[PDB]
């Protein structure tokens, strides 16, 4: 059950002018693209706070990706979800390699140890596998919606409750003004996660998505049983777990989808007219 709002003062929304008229800010299947610009944070940390949302953070840091942890939680705690309540899962095999980091009040950090995997396969399967497979119950029980990403960026500006929603991709940086024929998607038919040069809305990046718990555990399980198919047949898809959620996104459609505003990498790519901000980017 949602309360009511409060009395609010902002800017009304004029129908004959658009937030942005440079980008596309709603998918054929209604589904929001954010750009700044296109959202009220007021109107939506009141919608969020009043169900009082938590946002779980997943982020695997392994081997010499640990070192990335630092100015990932210290800028994550400067810009993510700042006012709501927030449960980072930091997945490494250097439990004592994760920094201790300060954090805001509301905001809870826990290291979980992974896993074993002597062989390339598993480890490609590791993130799917360890989201869907061994974190479900936790995941049920201590958080409303789930964010997963790379642990080699940091946070610039702000990331907040305007993504959520059941569930979501990000344009990848490299591609959003790429025609489809030229996007990395899987290309052979013998793996599943194969898509026709006919096919596909957008190229979405590997290094962020999530959703509400139940819908990604849905994507998750099913990456992961794609990817054992294919381990099976012999094939590596191209851009591995990336290329899988590619498919899963084209058959199952996200209810909102990130502009690259919140995958970035300003040493390959600059700093373009059509980002007002750079969210959440690669560290050179």
């Amino acid at each position: 059950f949602m309360v009511s709002l409060p009395r609010m003062v902002y800017p009304q929304p004029k129908v004959l002018t658009p937030c942005r008229k440079d980008v596309l800010v709603v998918t054929p299947w209604l589904a929001p693209i954010v750009w700044e610009g296109t959202f009220n944070i007021d109107i939506l940390n009141e919608q969020f706070r009043l169900q009082n949302t938590t946002i779980g953070l997943t982020v695997f840091a392994i081997k010499k990706y640990v070192a990335f942890l630092k100015l990932f939680l210290e800028t994550a705690e400067k810009h993510f979800m700042v006012g709501h309540r927030v449960h980072y899962y930091v997945f490494t095999d250097q439990p004592a390699a994760v920094p201790r980091v300060t954090l805001g009040t509301g905001r809870q950090l826990s290291v979980l140890e992974v896993r074993a995997y002597k062989r390339w396969q598993d480890v490609s399967m590791r993130r799917m596998e360890m989201i869907s497979d061994f974190c479900e119950r936790r995941f049920l029980s201590e958080v409303d919606y789930l964010v997963c990403v790379d642990v080699d960026m940091e946070f610039r500006d702000h990331v907040g409750v305007e993504i959520l929603t059941p569930l979501f991709g990000t344009l990848h940086p490299g591609f959003y003004g790429s025609s489809r024929e030229a996007f990395t998607y899987e290309r052979r038919p013998q793996s599943q996660a194969y898509i026709p040069k006919d096919e596909g809305d957008f190229y979405y990046m590997g290094a962020f998505f999530g959703g509400s718990v139940q819908e990604v555990q849905r994507l998750t399980r099913a990456c992961h049983q794609a990817m054992m198919v294919d381990q099976a047949n012999g094939i590596e898809a191209v851009w591995h777990d990336e290329s899988h959620l590619n498919k899963y996104l084209l058959r199952h459609k996200p209810t909102k989808v990130l502009s690259p505003e919140y995958l970035w990498d300003q040493q390959l790519l600059g700093w373009p007219a059509v980002l007002r901000k750079l969210r959440f980017t690669a560290v050179p």
